[PDB]
């Protein structure tokens, strides 16, 4: 589990979306993983505007933050899950490191600020739904 604070926003991954985020829908897209809801309260984060392939992530499963290299944001075909048919998930960035579900939601950061957020994973690989291209967050 997991989110993003920023401005009057909330970022979550899309198959964790609550009924509360769907209720005060702003934007989702299915292909991405992700859902932006708005909230009343003003967020506690910023994002990154940078091409950083380097940064550190928190990994729930393990209470602890790791280093990453992770590939530049692309089509990755994930596995069916109960959440989605298999399919090409877009705007994906992989890197070794450990992860199980449960860690989606957990966040990705680099020295600008929060690149995106854990949203798959497999043996020794953790992916991370970029959100650096999602410049409306800011305004
Ligand atoms: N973005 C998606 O389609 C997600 C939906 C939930 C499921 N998902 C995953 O990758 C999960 C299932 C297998 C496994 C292993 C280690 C970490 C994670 Br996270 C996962 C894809
Ligand atoms: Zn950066």
């Amino acid at each position: 589990s997991g989110a993003i604070y920023v401005g009057n926003y909330r970022v979550v991954n899309r198959h964790l979306a609550t009924h509360n985020d769907w209720a005060n829908l702003v934007w989702e897209d299915s292909s991405r993983d992700l859902l932006v809801s708005s909230t009343t309260a003003q967020g506690c984060d910023t994002i990154a505007r940078c091409d950083c392939q380097t940064g550190v992530y928190y990994c729930s499963s393990r209470r602890k933050h790791y280093p990453v290299s992770f590939s530049k944001p692309s089509l990755i075909f994930v596995e069916a899950s109960e959440y989605y048919p298999a399919r090409y998930q877009s705007h994906l960035m992989l890197a070794v490191g450990h992860s199980e579900p449960g860690d989606c939601g957990g966040i990705l950061r680099c020295q600008h600020g929060v690149v995106g957020i854990v949203s798959t994973g497999g043996n020794g690989l953790v992916g991370f739904a970029d959100v650096r291209d999602l410049l409306w967050l800011d305004e």
